[PDB]
């Protein structure tokens, strides 16, 4: 969660036929600001895009427009927009209009003192339910980060090799076997096993959990559950099923690597338990600049027919992996 942090202003360009603006790079990231707002190198606080801002017009007036209804308090949702036919992601705003934050610096995540929250579309009924406990915490959490943010860290990587799957649109899920204890989770809690829940009516129609405590090893398969009424369909599945992406070895604290995982799988699917993965594609050298990465987001999803949100990045060792999600999926599905 960085949804607001403090950063710099990268190369600044004109933006011709306005020159009232100018396109600023926020490391990956590109944006539009007021001339005379920025100099390369100045800081300023990001907002990166799903942040819900509070309505506040010394602070926020150029989200004055798009000021919507959330929750039932209000303020702005920032999305992928066009603004006089610049792509503009994400807000940029310098430390002259934030008093409170001189203290600061590059780094700093400030969502909690900007009273900055996320956005979130509905999450269907299916998916949260009678809760059992916590997420565990021996597992680790199912996040990616934007390629936008790990500017060095991609030039870092460059010569390391990486397994590139499919970004399947759906809900994060979680099977696990700890010792005796096989449990079933969604995105932030373990969920107990009811009558119409999807994350565990989906665990056993594959028999994932009689092929984890086969395998007699605290592990975890980690996947997307896609398919009807979850995110739209994109895909156009009928029903729903788990489409593991990655292999969390709970003693070790590591996930296992893709090449450990793809041994897994075949281990898993050799003996009946039949298991889904996310779609793999050719695995890639890195040796790209992020625009080039982003540039590889677009494409034939599961249903080689629709276009995919984009990609997912995951180092041979397992260690260090990103997304890359489809600017041009970000414009067409605006509920996202
Ligand atoms: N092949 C894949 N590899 C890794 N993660 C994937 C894959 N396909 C789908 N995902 C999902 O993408 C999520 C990480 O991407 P992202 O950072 O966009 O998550 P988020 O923004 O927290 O939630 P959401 O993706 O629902 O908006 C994971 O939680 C995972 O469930
Ligand atoms: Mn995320
Ligand atoms: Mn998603
Ligand atoms: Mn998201």
């Amino acid at each position: 969660r960085k949804l607001a942090t403090i950063r710099t202003a990268g190369e600044i360009t004109p933006i011709a036929g306005a020159e009232a603006i100018e396109c600023c790079h926020v490391d990956g990231w590109t944006c539009v600001i007021k001339k005379g707002e920025f100099k390369q190198g100045d800081r300023g606080v990001y907002f990166e895009i799903d942040s819900f801002i509070k309505e506040d017009n010394d602070r926020y007036p150029m989200l004055s427009k798009q000021v919507i209804d959330y929750e039932g308090q209000r303020g702005t949702r920032l999305r992928t927009a066009r603004l006089r036919g610049q792509l503009s992601q994400g807000l940029f705003l310098p430390m002259d209009r934030f008093p409170e934050l001189a203290s600061n610096q590059v780094g700093d995540d400030v969502t909690e003192i900007l009273g900055i929250t996320k956005w979130e579309p509905p999450i269907s009924t299916n998916l949260s339910g009678e809760i059992l406990g916590e997420f565990p915490t021996f597992i680790s959490k199912t996040d990616q980060e934007a390629v936008q943010n790990l500017i060095p860290q991609i030039e870092e990587n460059k010569g390391q090799k990486f397994e590139v799957t499919v970004k399947l649109d759906g809900s994060s899920m979680t099977v696990y076997r700890k010792d005796d204890h096989i449990g079933v989770c969604g995105r932030n809690w373990e969920l107990r096993e009811t009558a119409t829940n999807a994350q565990w009516h989906a665990a056993r129609r594959n028999k994932m959990i009689e092929g984890l405590q086969f395998l007699n090893r605290n592990l975890a398969l980690q996947g997307e559950i896609i398919g009807e009424s979850i995110q739209g369909n994109l895909e156009k599945l009928k029903g729903q099923d788990f489409y593991l992406f990655d292999i969390y070895d709970i003693d070790k604290a590591q996930y296992l690597t893709p090449i450990e995982r793809q041994s897994l799988v075949k281990q898993l699917n050799d003996n009946g338990f039949t298991v889904k993965h996310v779609p793999i594609l050719d695995d890639l050298e890195l040796n790209h600049t992020a625009e080039q990465i982003l540039a590889m987001a677009d494409g034939p999803s599961l249903n080689k027919n629709v276009k995919r949100e984009g990609l997912v990045f995951k180092r041979l060792d397992g260690k260090f992996s990103f997304k890359a999600i489809s600017n041009a999926y970000l414009e067409k599905h605006k509920d996202r």
